[PDB]
């Protein structure tokens, strides 16, 4: 109805990572139906960053992933009224973030307003030492609670000189509107950085994503 083929982005992040702030804005492009979107991503104050990149492209929205037929699409089904979602990453030496997104619709343009904190990164981690290569595929697991729709994830991120550095997630998604929940199902995610400059103050952004039952 509001949904066609071919959908705009347009972004603001404000955060902050061990008390330092930062923001970044975003411009890109996907297709709902087909599950694929990519940005280009500008960093507009605290840079160059501090820290490994990596932790915030799962920051820079559902509507892009494929859901076959027999899923119900509790994201597209949310417009014109939009949704929104808050969500914890419980890093495994004890850096934790939190995020929130709330993503409106204008004409073919999906616009987010994003905040993110993230604490407890040490110094001599994978993090603040920007060590971190790419995320694996994630294997995304929602499911219903209390009539709101949630999803759990067990990520990790490829290292430096091999091995991986572990992350929990945990997303709570509210659409504006009442619409119909789904059943319990998976999402596919592979998300990419394929192209950034020396200091990442401009990054170019890829996800793909497909939901399975």
């Amino acid at each position: 109805s509001v949904i066609k083929p071919d959908m705009k982005i347009k972004l603001r992040m404000e955060g902050a990572v061990n008390g330092h702030p930062f923001a970044i804005e975003g411009v890109g492009l996907g297709k709902p139906f087909e599950g694929k979107q990519s940005m280009d991503l500008k960093v507009k104050e605290g840079g160059p960053l501090p820290f490994a990149y990596d932790i915030l492209t799962m920051a820079f929205n559902r509507v892009f992933a494929k859901y076959p037929e027999n899923i119900v699409d509790y994201f597209k089904q949310s417009f014109p009224e939009g949704y929104s979602w808050e969500r914890s990453m419980i890093y495994e030496d004890g850096g934790i973030c939190n995020a929130t997104n709330d993503i409106t619709l204008d004409g073919d343009c999906y616009i987010y307003e994003i905040r993110f904190d993230g604490v407890n990164f040490p110094a001599n981690g994978p993090v603040m030492q920007k060590r971190t290569v790419k995320w694996e595929l994630s294997t995304e697991k929602l499911y219903v609670r209390d009539g709101v729709l949630k999803s759990d994830g067990n990520y990790a991120l490829s290292l430096e000189g091999g091995g991986h550095y572990r992350c929990d997630f945990k997303t709570t998604y509210k659409a504006k509107k009442v619409v119909q929940l789904p059943d319990y199902h998976s999402v596919d995610h592979h998300i990419e950085i394929k192209s950034h400059d020396k200091d990442y103050s401009n990054v170019n952004l890829h996800e793909h994503a497909e939901a399975h039952s």
